[PDB]
């Protein structure tokens, strides 16, 4: 029986950095080493066996100066942030080890500091991967050709590159704590980070680079892959599939234990333990097997070790992607386990009522995720849930908008949002965020908040009165209608006038509402100091209550000086002022408010 399993490594990396593609370049690995052998088939990862990295690496194992006892490595085929939050039933991250992917000319970008965050609050060792350093101006390609035997192809104008853009990659690294350093000059692998030069589209580094792997992972996890084969089986759910002729089915990494057909499993869901018993397990066939691309898989009595399952059985169908299986032959065996599942739920998972955001997510590693990075930016939240963004979410940021319009928003992470909910949302004004990546989802939140906020400035600017000193002219030459309404050319004297504002007297009257501004053949929306305008003024009739040549005033109220005086200070120039204090004289005669100006 075996003695220790393989190591689940995961890979990690900003989008189109080569995550995909150096994945791709290690399947490419294993064929041209295979030499006359099966290699273990799993779904949703792919087995490197040691003959293939050692025989790949050839003399450069000795890097390593230590022998590799592990039988292998167990790559997920799936790579990114998403797939890393898939947690173990100790909530840990199913991968043993990560890589991060870094583009070496673009440099550090937001999903790197992403994972980098991600990578320490799991305690995830890592390797790093420096890709694309063939886009290097002059760089000499040579296929399949480990690292440092590729280097000394090159010249001081191509090395030169590749030394300071590792310079740049190890400061943004010291920034976040890491030691880090070219591999081969890494002394301490337990204290110090390793970068590796790769080309994930020629195979240049990738035998460096599974030897680090393989390495590292064993130095680092020597005691907790020696798994007894013997133990049952926990795993970590990849995917939740309602196959055709397989109902729902989960797909499943198993990382401790064996598991059997016949096993009593309990499944990880959104809000409750799903007790059933397994009808089937699938694993693709032997490579070789394969005739038809529709019948690729095989049904299997047990898996073990690091393995990656189809799991078909009843009542999958309320089981969430990232939760973990745990198998249970006993009633006390379910019972525990029903309890660490529901206890990582309550972990995770907040309903309260203080004035917060609403998070919405698809697994729980990923609400964890963003529910902290919101803790981060100092962000409250109402509640974090895993499910599809429902009717009575917008509800409940509906109540929230009435307190708090900051807060009364919903963000959604890899969700959508309901149909019946869609509605609700734009009846109600809820601002829902769609997105894919945690990083943007707070930008475009807070972008959200600079627009609301410059709204808010906005609207106040609109809704007061500002002061404003007019003159009309003495002249009957002046006067285009006596009444209904009457127009008058008149000189503003100082500050500014503006339609819709009434207008009083010298003796604090009020004589009508100027209807509209008009110079020349235009209408304006305003008018300031030294301009000679005609305006309109509703109710006012010429040589009844107004006369040419007198001065007219902005009427203003209390609240419309208060708000100039102390929160819109810096939009008042000095005419602005003299209007203002003119004004007070003027309503001070009945108001004694207006002595303080
Ligand atoms: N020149 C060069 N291009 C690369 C390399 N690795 C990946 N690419 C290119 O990067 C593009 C997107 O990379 P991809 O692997 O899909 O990024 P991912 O989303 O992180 O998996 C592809 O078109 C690749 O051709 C490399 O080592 N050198």
């Amino acid at each position: 029986t075996k003695r220790i399993r393989q190591p689940i490594i995961a890979v990690l990396g900003h989008v189109d950095h080569g995550k995909t593609t150096l994945l791709d370049r290690i399947r490419k690995t294993n064929v041209a080493a295979k030499e006359a052998g099966g290699i273990t088939q799993h779904i949703g990862a792919t087995e490197v066996p040691i003959e293939v990295v050692k025989k790949i690496a050839g003399p450069l194992i000795k890097l390593w100066k230590a022998e590799i006892k592990l039988p292998g490595l167990l790559f997920i085929d799936t790579p990114g942030h998403e797939a890393f939050t898939s947690l173990r039933a100790r909530g840990g991250s199913l991968a043993d080890l990560a890589v991060l992917v870094v583009d070496i000319n673009e440099g550090f970008q937001p999903q790197t500091i992403e994972s980098i965050e991600i990578l320490r609050k799991y305690r995830t060792p890592f390797v790093v991967a420096a890709n694309k350093i063939d886009r290097i101006k002059g760089w000499v390609i040579e296929e399949d050709e480990p690292f440092l035997m590729n280097i000394k192809k090159q010249d001081q104008r191509a090395v030169q590159e590749l030394e300071t853009k590792l310079w740049e990659l190890i400061g943004k690294f010291y920034e976040f704590g890491f030691q880090a350093n070219r591999f081969d000059r890494v002394q301490n692998f337990t204290r110090e980070l390793a970068i590796v030069p790769i080309s994930a589209k020629y195979g240049i580094g990738i035998a460096e680079l599974l030897v680090l792997i393989a390495g590292l992972s064993q130095r680092y996890l020597e005691e907790k892959l020696k798994i007894e084969v013997e133990g049952p089986a926990r795993g970590t759910i990849l995917e939740v599939r309602e196959e055709p002729g397989l109902g729902h089915t989960i797909d499943v990494i198993i990382y401790d234990g064996t598991l059997h057909k016949d096993d009593t499993i309990v499944v990880g869901g959104k809000d409750k333990a799903i007790v059933t018993k397994i009808r089937a397990l699938l694993k693709p066939k032997p490579l070789d097997e394969i005739r038809d691309p529709r019948f690729r898989f095989d049904y299997v009595d047990e898996v073990t070790a690091a393995a990656g399952v189809k799991i078909a059985a009843p009542g999958l169908e309320e089981a969430l992607a990232g939760s973990p299986v745990i198998a249970a032959p006993t009633p006390e065996d379910v019972e525990k386990a029903k309890q660490e599942i529901l206890e990582q739920i309550e972990r995770v998972v907040i309903s309260t009522d203080k004035v917060g955001v609403i998070v919405k997510a698809d697994t729980l590693g990923s609400l964890e995720a963003l529910s902290k990075e919101l803790q981060e930016k100092e962000i409250p939240i109402r509640k974090a849930d895993v499910g599809n963004v429902s009717k009575t979410d917008v509800m409940e940021a509906l109540s929230v908008k009435e307190e708090e319009p900051k807060y009364g928003v919903i963000l959604g992470f890899n969700v959508k949002v309901n149909e019946d909910a869609e509605e609700v949302a734009k009846a109600k004004d809820v601002k829902i965020f769609v997105g894919n990546v945690i990083y943007k989802l707070i930008e475009d939140y807070e972008e959200w908040v600079k627009e609301e906020e410059e709204k808010k400035k906005r609207e106040l600017l609109s809704k007061v009165t500002f002061p404003g000193v007019i003159r009309l002219y003495p002249d009957e030459r002046y006067v285009f209608r006596r009444s209904n309404p009457a127009i008058v050319g008149i000189e503003v004297i100082e500050g500014r006038i503006k339609p819709g504002v009434t207008l009083i007297k010298q003796n604090g009257q009020k004589v009508g509402v100027i209807r509209s501004i008009k110079s020349r053949d235009e209408f304006l929306q305003e008018a300031k100091k030294g301009q000679a305008v005609a305006i309109a003024i509703e109710g006012a009739i010429v040589g009844r209550h107004i006369h040419p040549g007198e001065t007219l005033y902005v009427d203003l109220s209390r609240d419309d000086a208060i708000t100039l005086l102390k929160h819109l200070r810096d939009t008042l120039e000095d005419t602005d002022i003299k209007a203002l204090k003119m004004i007070a004289k003027v309503k001070a005669k009945e108001d004694p408010f207006w002595r303080a100006i």
